[PDB]
């Protein structure tokens, strides 16, 4: 069976590729290496260094390999970049998705499994925590609007053509291969700076709450979505909130870092609190996180240590 | 004062241009003539035959003319077509809007007035009519999804840069210069068929209810949104529902058409009923329709007779 993984050279996508390869699937990867890395690629997967919004190239790849599933992880994944360049962001995030969906219909894809976002979708005025999928989306960033627009297009493709899909709205994903450089998640930034004994910055008062979910658990969610959760949207998170202050403390203890954090002005656009309810994923996908935050942070620090040897 | 009107060679946009010119504004028009027509263009406007999604070209236009207001009417504005090539549709409908908004932010535009849609945004299970802006959006067509995505981006630009905007969600717009040969626009199709004595087709049972709003009234709402209704979404419609069968009868009486309609199979995706509550526009824009349907249909027939 052939499987297409877009964004397979990236943080989450490369782990998805590895797992599919391990389970015996034929895997085809599309990635333009805008943020992904050649080192992340699996030598057993077929690789196309190409862009998802390239209609002729996507036409060619789908016609050759007729993937039965598409795992769509390719995205402009930085919120800050989406703010600075919203048209370019939407070209990858919306138009890119629509090209893949057009080819998926044309070439008989059975199911499209889309990586979406929990944090950038529910908006800034949520009152129910942990937050369920029944909360109406109010995205405020271009990234969140693009992800939400694409989820709506998925429902269109299901209604019009009978394409099955699953949307996975991730919380804050962290772990090995997350890039600590550029537009990085705080786990990777903190871990790398602490190991190097560099200064660590906390924005605003550090009381921002997030739901940190380990990359291996997110990969398992993707695989469970192959045969379950048809035409459903799921939060993929832990339902546990952690402030940036608490996170710094955990990582400081693990790394043996011995400096205080430097408090900096608050970051524009930061939602105050994000925690996801995963009851639905538990009931319909049989999904639950297996790696606690403390276990996950230790694994993460361990991977980064090896990079520094 | 300079004003940019995108889609200014189209049905609604050409009338907006006319009204601005009449009121003494300098008007720049951007239209790629994908569905618009040179014959619609006001010769007093400065015309760029260019595409809104062209960043380099929009850079030049905004940099040169520094428009104070943008009336954004350019769209792949037809619901069929959006279904078969949604990526191409979203390139005009979403990416195009985003390019205009980036340039708007960069070159100090004061207000952006966006043409959106009522019907295709509220979706197919509405229970309250006439329908207020508080009704939760559930667009299921690529056209409605794209329009709604753009509305959401407009709020981002307002929050991030202080750009002021107004969204006008039109009902079913009809009147002079609506193209009777395109995908849609039942009023223009019926009028052209009837005046030519050709067959007239009613899809399904003809009991589909729409809210027909005259183009000159839609133009007045655009102009009222220059100074009022900052950062608000408004339904622009009449609050009155008309079946296709009723529309047929009205236009048959006006044209003197002497045939019965030919019924065809129902058209896939047609919502059963769309009627918009315009109370919010009435209060905040001071807007109301000045042209009743009967009066507007007569003006439309009047115009079509002259034009073919
Ligand atoms: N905490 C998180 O990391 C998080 C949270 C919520 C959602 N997500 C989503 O999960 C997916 C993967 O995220 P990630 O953390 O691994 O980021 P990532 O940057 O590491 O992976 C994205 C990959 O997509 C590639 N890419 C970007 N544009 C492309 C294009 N036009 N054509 C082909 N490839 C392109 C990049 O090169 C990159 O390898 C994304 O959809 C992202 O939005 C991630
Ligand atoms: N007519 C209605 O009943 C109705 C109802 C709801 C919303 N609207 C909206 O009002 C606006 C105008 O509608 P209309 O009836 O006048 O349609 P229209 O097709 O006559 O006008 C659209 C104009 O935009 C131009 N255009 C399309 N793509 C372009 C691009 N990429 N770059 C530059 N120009 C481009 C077309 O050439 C055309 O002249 C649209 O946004 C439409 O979606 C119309
Ligand atoms: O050096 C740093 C970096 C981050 N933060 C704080 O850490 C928190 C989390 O930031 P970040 O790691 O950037 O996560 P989010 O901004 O929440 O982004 C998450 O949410 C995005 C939008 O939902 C996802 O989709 C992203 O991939 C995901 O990492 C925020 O409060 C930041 O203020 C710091 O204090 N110091
Ligand atoms: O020959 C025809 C043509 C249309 N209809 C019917 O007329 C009604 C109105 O159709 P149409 O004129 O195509 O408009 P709509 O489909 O309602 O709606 C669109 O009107 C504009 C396009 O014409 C869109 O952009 C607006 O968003 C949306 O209101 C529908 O019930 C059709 O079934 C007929 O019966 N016979």
């Amino acid at each position: 069976m052939n499987i297409l993984v877009t964004g397979g050279a990236g943080f989450i996508g490369s782990h998805v590729v590895d797992k599919l390869i391990e389970n015996g699937y034929g895997v085809i990867v599309v990635d333009n290496l805008s943020s992904g890395k050649v080192e992340n690629l699996n030598r057993n997967a077929l690789f196309y260094e190409q862009s998802i919004e390239d209609e002729e190239m996507m036409e060619r790849i789908f016609s050759l390999h007729r993937p039965e599933y598409v795992f769509h992880l390719a995205a402009q994944a930085s919120v800050a970049i989406s703010v600075r360049e919203p048209a370019r962001d939407a070209k990858t995030n919306i138009i890119g998705s629509l090209v893949l969906l057009e080819k998926s219909i044309k070439y008989g894809v059975k199911k499209f499994i889309f990586s979406s976002t929990g944090g950038a979708i529910y908006g800034e005025n949520v009152k129910v925590f942990p937050t369920p999928e029944t909360e109406i989306p109010h995205p405020i960033s271009p990234y969140g609007i693009a992800k939400y627009s694409t989820e709506m297009y998925l429902e269109f493709f299901a209604r019009e053509y009978g394409l099955k899909y699953t949307v996975l709205r991730y919380a804050n994903v962290y772990g090995p291969r997350q890039d600590p450089y550029g537009e990085a998640g705080v786990v990777a930034i903190f871990t790398e700076r602490m190991l190097r004994g560099e200064e660590v910055h906390i924005f605003g008062d550090g009381e921002y709450v997030r739901d940190y979910v380990y990359v291996d658990d997110v990969v398992r969610a993707n695989l469970l979505a192959m045969e379950k959760g048809d035409n459903e949207v799921f939060n993929i998170g832990t339902g546990r909130g952690t402030t940036v202050n608490q996170l710094f403390k955990l990582l400081k203890e693990i790394t043996g870092y011995d400096k205080e954090p430097v408090y900096k002005p608050p970051r524009k656009g930061d939602v105050r609190k994000s925690i996801l309810d995963y009851t639905k994923a538990k009931e319909k996908l049989g999904w639950e996180p297996k790696v606690s935050l403390e276990e996950g942070l230790k694994l993460t620090v361990e991977y980064f240590r090896k990079t520094l040897e």
